[PDB]
RNA sequence: AGGAGGACACAAACGGCGCGCG
């Protein structure tokens, strides 16, 4: 929802939501350029916190 | 002379902090 003037009211599932996508995008994008052991699996850890 | 021809619809939100009252 926006607020008084041209901004949009912060919603918390909507920032945890962008968090995962871009993390799991970043991931795709490496596994797709074939990066190496030790990044991949950091990536992969921080997704599943995220 | 005769004769012939010729636009309808549509009324303000969500989380903290503080205070106060029942």
């Amino acid at each position: 929802v926006p607020l008084d003037g041209g901004r949009f009211a912060t919603s918390d599932l909507n920032d945890l939501y962008r968090r995962v996508i871009n993390r799991n995008n970043r991931l795709k994008r490496l596994l797709d350029l074939a990066a190496p052991d030790i990044i991949v699996r950091n990536e992969k850890r921080m997704l599943q916190e995220a």
